[PDB]
């Protein structure tokens, strides 16, 4: 896409430390990116968290 769309094959809708919950195949907005390896962003939801890049992927 472009407008900072990532999609979460992996499944986590724990929180181990306020982590986004997802599941596999759910679709993430990317906001911003406060960590490294956990970015800020908005699932389907409007819901703004630190989701694992490692457990999502990049859209077109």
């Amino acid at each position: 896409c472009g407008a900072e769309y990532v999609r979460a094959l992996f499944d986590f809708n724990g929180n181990d430390e306020e982590d986004l919950p997802f599941k596999k195949g759910d679709i993430l907005r990317i906001r911003d990116k406060p960590e490294e390896q956990w970015w800020n962003a908005e699932d389907s939801e409007g819901k703004r968290g630190m989701i694992p890049v490692p457990y999502v992927e990049k859209y077109g």
